[PDB]
């Protein structure tokens, strides 16, 4: 029956099991994350989801911020306030900074870059190599605009992603992030490149501030953020709490400490393409503000611009062909390998629902950062999410599958 003065509860095995409701999608998903840490498949992860109303405010942290044991022989935890390497997840931040410049009348999105970036405008385009093996450089056809930089349609490419630039370096021409030539004319094709390093310079020259100061005054201060910087070396408090980078060795699949240059040398320039260190918590504050249309970073109408397909049909088609054919690069992370996409300002836009009413909707904006960081904002679902790992290389199957599982679970329980 029931014990006097005691709350009625399960008193035998059948009634105890039934008194506990079965595990929903989110609980099962958290178990998968815990098992991945337990079995040493990942170092750790922070996953976060918010809606606009405040009824969804979900943050879970799993595992360690490193594989190196600390002074007490332990593996310290990855936390919501742990300083993490954002790498290309910096690009959303720089895009916002550019758009603020536009809002304040310092720049027009369709103005040529020649005025503020004459060093960019003077750069030639690498057409190829002659029979001898000499670089064939020529003058650009048309002008690069600010909007070309923001949409990666300027003709600029990262060296390692283009065969012309790889051979350009192989023949000793590059002996600098800004040095290599363009590989096409502006408007010709979508090409992932150093566009936000250039856009960052444009912000510095338009405002007379370095990007760090601009960042602090215009993104961090308005959101109460104190864990986001280009200058990690000058923040000893952040430096001591920071994540180490981990690398998965392609042979045995084991996790190893990754001793790479971005943690010892700040470098003197602020690079708008990859330079920011931020906690997951602070990055979510940016995403959430954009979701809320709260005017703290940008006017609602300007945020709406970021989610509009920027590409005319020819470029949309070319980008989708390139992305569908490039799952080895996989810009979209957990998104389906084949999907109709466009590019907005700040990321890739889904032009169709990912899985009907079960997952991200048409109009959602997304991108990633190198060490398996994935962010997305989905105005129709009323959700934004991030999955922060500190594990290289990009597109790690375990991280991608865990990230999918996370998003699926959150959408299944909390999408509205």
């Amino acid at each position: 029956h029931h014990s006097s003065g005691l709350v009625p509860r399960g008193s035998h095995m059948g009634s105890i099991i039934d008194a506990a409701a079965a595990a929903g999608p989110v609980v099962l998903m958290e178990t998968a994350f815990r098992k991945a840490v337990e079995s040493r498949q990942i170092p750790g992860a922070v996953i976060m989801a918010r809606d606009a109303s405040g009824n969804l405010n979900y943050t879970r942290c799993f595992g360690a911020r490193t594989v190196r044991r600390d002074e007490n022989n332990q593996l310290p935890p990855l936390q919501v306030d742990t300083p993490c390497r954002l790498a290309s997840a910096t690009k959303l931040l720089t895009t916002i900074m550019v758009l603020q410049c536009m809002e304040r009348g310092l720049v027009d999105l369709d103005e040529t870059v020649d005025r503020l970036l004459p060093d960019l405008s003077a750069m030639p385009v690498l057409e190829g190599f002659d029979d001898a093996g000499n670089a064939r450089l020529r003058e650009r056809r048309g002008k690069i605009t600010l909007r070309h930089l923001l949409t990666h349609t300027s003709g600029l490419s990262y060296v390692f992603l283009h065969p012309l630039l790889r051979e350009y370096m192989a023949q000793g021409y590059l002996q600098s992030r800004l040095a290599p030539p363009a590989v096409n004319d502006p408007g010709a094709e979508w090409i992932y490149g150093t566009n936000l390093d250039w856009a960052g310079k444009l912000v510095e020259r338009a405002t007379g501030l370095d990007l760090e100061q601009y960042l602090q005054e215009n993104i961090c201060a308005p959101l109460g953020i104190t864990d986001m910087t280009f200058k990690l070396q000058q923040r000893p408090d952040m430096l001591a709490r920071r994540a180490d980078q981990t690398h998965r060795n392609s042979a045995d699949g084991r996790l190893r400490y990754d001793d790479s240059v971005y943690f010892r040398a700040d470098g003197e320039e602020c690079f708008g393409g990859q330079g920011v260190f931020s906690s997951p918590g602070s990055y979510m504050k940016v995403l959430h503000s954009l979701l809320k249309r709260d005017g703290l970073l940008l006017q609602p109408q300007t945020v709406d611009l970021m989610f509009q397909p920027a590409l005319e049909p020819r470029l949309e088609e070319q980008m989708n062909q390139h992305m569908d054919a490039s799952p080895h690069i996989n810009y979209g992370g957990p998104m389906p390998m084949v999907l109709r996409r466009s590019f907005g300002l700040g990321g890739i836009i889904a032009l169709e629902d990912l899985d009907g009413e079960n997952w991200r909707r048409k109009g959602s904006l997304t991108f990633g950062g190198g060490p398996n960081i994935v962010w997305q904002i989905d105005p129709k679902a009323g959700l934004c999410t991030l999955a922060f790992f500190q594990l290289e290389p990009w597109n790690d199957p375990v991280c991608r599958d865990l990230t999918r599982t996370f998003e699926h679970a959150i959408y299944a329980q909390y999408q509205q």
